[PDB]
């Protein structure tokens, strides 16, 4: 029920490194990537292009192990 996730606050490009503004935290469904990692997140990357509102999966981001 009411598990928050990382959500793109903007459109994230391609091998380009996480920043704080890039994620905000929203309960969705299907539930991604816990909103309590998003400062765990902060300089991986993601190996697709993330557009804007779209929920951070697992898969997503390189080398993200929970």
């Amino acid at each position: 029920a009411n598990q928050a996730s990382v959500v793109a606050n903007q459109l994230i490009p391609i091998n380009t490194a996480l920043t704080l503004v890039m994620m905000r935290s929203e309960v969705v469904t299907p539930v991604g990537i816990p909103a309590e990692d998003i400062p765990r997140l902060v300089s991986m990357q993601v190996n697709r292009a993330v557009p804007l509102g779209t929920t951070l999966m697992p898969d997503m981001v390189k080398g993200y192990a929970a």
